């Protein structure tokens, strides 16, 4: 697979970068040349993040991936104002059609032409590039299918969606459970605060049927029965959970095995202190042992209980920052307070580690869902922004006591092991997963040679 050169072009985001990355590291250690591009705004980030070699590329395993930073003109088009994303995925989907088939060339030019595009739903223009210049062109999915089944059932309008008329009905979609109102991807609820963010990811299925592949890093049991239905209609590829292809550390390898609760929300959120106020007593109360990674005040208080830290005892520590891959992997984690983001639920599932969803926004409220009544390894906490109440401590008490001992306790942890059991089965070698890997490299090197 030497000739074979994939060329990933990233959005704005570690939501967008991280996955974009893993993809690039799985097509490196497969022998494939790799340039992962991303926009120069994220630039110094993205090379901090991990350190670039003189040819500012990285070592992986037995190949390479090299990153290349281009210029969006942002910084020159917007002057003092802030950042404003919704102005900047216009801005880079005008500039990027220039952009990239000029950096094609390139690649030409260097005897290195590019052999299959990679896009996100976030540079869905990446396509129409792509099938001007003749070059065949995969998307990413960062979502789960059944966020992706959401989205492409409203796009094509094909079942009627909650609308201002008719706020709380139910969706049902082909391949899966009655969704509630407010578990549908929520940036298309017409209450969400987010519109925009709605229309983004709206803007991959007007020319989803430019690329060939849609890649999801999801595997093939933790959704099969949306997967057996949506691939009637789709070419969808699972190859994940991407991340397992082939301080804190510390104070958790002092604890017994399967007794810290990993609290962190933060990620996507800043939380209000009165939310952390419960959080911190509900903590407290349940007297389970925890790591709770608490966002710092960005210079709102995030300030604790003033018991809190007197109580807390030996059992709890509070960090500003933490591995999160790392610590699910860990022995001494028993369960995982989270967000439900896609990539944080991914990990938690490939883990073995039970949730208590705590979902903010966006796919958050559909993975919760999931995690909760499909993968039955999750306990509920919230039902997302939108139902606009703060979580009271009473409630945060009986989520941690309701992971962590009894019956409920251990239908998710043994539930928590299947799932982790499948989920290194399949990016194994002869899992589905890796299958649909090899699959896509070599379905990239028939229309190569054609």
């Amino acid at each position: 697979n030497d000739n074979l050169h994939i060329f990933l072009v990233c959005f704005i985001g570690q939501g967008v970068v991280n996955p974009m990355l893993r993809l690039g590291k799985a097509f490196a250690s497969k022998g494939l040349l790799v340039t992962l591009s991303a926009p120069e705004i994220v630039g110094r980030e993205i090379r901090k993040a991990n350190n670039l070699n003189d040819d500012q590329s990285i070592k992986v395993g037995n190949g390479m991936i090299r990153f290349e930073f281009f210029d969006d003109g942002w910084e020159s088009v917007n002057g003092s104002k802030p950042f404003d994303v919704g102005v900047y995925i216009n801005h880079l989907d005008q500039a990027g059609r220039q952009k990239l088939p000029i950096m094609l060339k390139k690649h030409e030019e260097s005897g290195t032409p590019v052999s299959c595009l990679i896009l996100n739903p976030l540079v869905p223009w990446v396509a129409d590039v792509a099938d001007s210049l003749q070059i065949p062109c995969a998307t990413l999915w960062v979502q789960s299918c059944a966020s992706f089944s959401a989205y492409y059932h409203y796009h094509h309008g094909l079942v009627p969606f909650p609308t201002e008329s008719e706020p709380e009905i139910d969706v049902q979609l082909p391949g899966m459970p009655l969704l509630k109102y407010d578990e549908v991807p929520d940036y298309l609820h017409p209450r969400t605060p987010y519109p925009f963010f709605g229309t983004n990811i709206l803007g991959q299925f007007k020319n989803l049927s430019k690329n060939f592949c849609i890649l999801m890093d999801t595997f093939y049991e933790l959704e099969h029965e949306t997967i057996d239905s949506i691939t009637k209609i789709c070419p969808i590829k699972p190859i994940g959970p991407l991340f397992k292809i082939p301080d804190c550390k510390e104070w958790l390898d002092t604890r017994p095995p399967s007794t810290v609760v990993y609290v962190s929300v933060g990620s996507v959120v800043y939380l209000k202190q009165e939310q952390v106020t419960e959080m911190a007593y509900g903590i407290l109360n349940s007297e389970v042992s925890f790591l709770w990674v608490l966002r710092p005040p960005s210079k709102e208080p995030h300030v604790l209980p003033e018991e809190f830290w007197e109580k807390a005892g030996d059992r709890g520590k509070v960090v500003q920052w933490s591995p999160q891959e790392q610590v699910l992997a860990h022995p001494a984690t028993a369960a995982f307070l989270t967000h439900c983001g896609w990539n944080s639920t991914q990990e938690a599932i490939s883990s073995g580690v039970p949730v208590i969803t705590f979902p903010q926004f966006g796919d958050q409220v559909t993975n919760a869902k999931f995690l909760v009544e499909e993968f039955k390894v999750g306990v509920r906490l919230s039902r997302g922004e939108l139902e606009n109440r703060i979580i009271t401590r009473d409630e945060v008490e009986r989520a941690l006591r309701e992971i962590t001992s009894g019956p409920k306790a251990e239908e998710v942890k043994e539930n928590a092991l299947k799932w982790k059991k499948a989920a290194e089965e399949t990016v194994a070698k002869g899992g589905n997963s890796e299958r649909n890997l090899v699959e896509f490299i070599e379905e990239v090197a028939r229309k190569t040679g054609s």
